[PDB]
């Protein structure tokens, strides 16, 4: 499913992403415009063999298992393809645990290069949450 802006960061905020590990809600919906364009479906294979799924584009490498990954972890325990469904339960979970391994939110790339130091509060105007 491809979500709205606002309809994203409130279905973000009630599963508890917003100031998770200090990242304000705007932090995270700017990362999902930019990593899958608000598409839980989004897929991108990397040079190493990896690929990125769902909202967040979480890579299969470390945290997912996608039976195609020689060599790889499975940090979040579930298959890659839950993080392709219209709820973005699974994908909010695991992205609390990538978050949380001491590199914060750099581990996405897209939110490093196109969120860091911006007005990500501007992500999150203008909807009621
Ligand atoms: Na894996």
């Amino acid at each position: 499913k491809v979500f709205g802006r606002c309809e994203l960061a409130a279905a973000m905020k009630r599963h508890g992403l917003d100031n998770y590990r200090g990242y304000s809600l705007g932090n995270w919906v700017c990362a999902a415009k930019f990593e899958s364009n608000f598409n839980t479906q989004a897929t991108n294979r990397n040079t190493d063999g990896s690929t990125d799924y769902g909202i967040l584009q979480i890579n299969s490498r470390w945290w997912c298992n996608d039976g195609r990954t020689p060599g790889s972890r499975n940090l979040c325990n579930i298959p890659c393809s839950a993080l392709l469904s219209s709820d973005i339960t699974a994908s909010v979970n695991c992205a609390k645990k990538i978050v949380s391994d001491g590199n914060g939110m750099n581990a996405w790339v897209a939110w490093r290069n196109r969120c860091k130091g911006t007005d990500v509060q501007a992500w999150i105007r203008g909807c009621r949450l």
